[PDB]
């Protein structure tokens, strides 16, 4: 059920991240009617950035559109459950809402954390989609 | 005592941030040797970037100068006691050590958290004046 359509394209776009051996993550910040205003890929790598996570760049790109750090009245849609890094500046910026489609333990180690709902997304077939995505990763990765 | 040559730089250095309205704090990462490798300040508001505090900036620094994200046998100096954001990036880079001059509580809630030390700098005077740093910082922008 659940965004099919939104998830459709952010497993579409987080594919760009590949290239330069990046995560494939992509995210998106819709508000209460479900309109994506903001959306952004990984690309820490790519830039050299430690910070350009595609949570902390779907987050600055509403901050130019608004020019505000106030997003309380908008919610994060991403493909993979965000680090504490990308967690902590979600908190900053006031979003209440974290919908996820893969956690953060089937590829790794589990995060540990009130203010912020971090929901996972009931979508079965796109959740398998994106895991095969992530695991062709890696395992090419690992070569 | 310690890091007093490197605290007056820092403490100078963080008053740049006051004209953009950014809270007054600068860091820099340090070798084995004491050596100053990287320096940065706050910049978060001045560029509408919600990573550029000055950890992940020195941070970001050391990585361009080092084409690594390796940083294990590096220390980071901080004039205040890093955010969660910042913390997660320094423990990503891998980084063991965190010097900071004055912890999180004084004007904030408390941070709670191995792999990291977290060391507060012995140093009265350097802090006595960061403090009152801060406090005019603060209580000019209450205005
Ligand atoms: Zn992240
Ligand atoms: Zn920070």
């Amino acid at each position: 059920d659940d965004f099919n359509n939104i998830l459709d394209l952010l497993i579409n776009e987080s594919k760009k991240a590949i290239k330069h051996n990046d995560i494939p993550v992509s995210c998106c910040i819709i508000d209460s009617n479900n309109n994506i205003l903001s959306l952004a890929i990984n690309s820490r790598y790519k830039n050299k950035d430690i910070s350009q996570h595609a949570e902390i760049n779907v987050i600055n790109d509403l901050i130019s559109k608004l020019n505000s750090f106030n997003l309380s009245k908008y919610k994060l849609i991403t493909t993979l459950e965000p680090c504490m890094m990308c967690y902590s500046a979600i908190k900053q910026v006031k979003i209440n809402t974290i919908y996820y489609l893969v956690d953060s333990y089937k590829f790794g180690i589990k995060n540990n954390y009130q203010n912020l709902n971090l929901i996972q997304i009931k979508n079965q077939k796109k959740q398998s989609e994106y895991i095969k995505l992530l695991n062709i990763f890696f395992i090419n990765k690992r070569l």
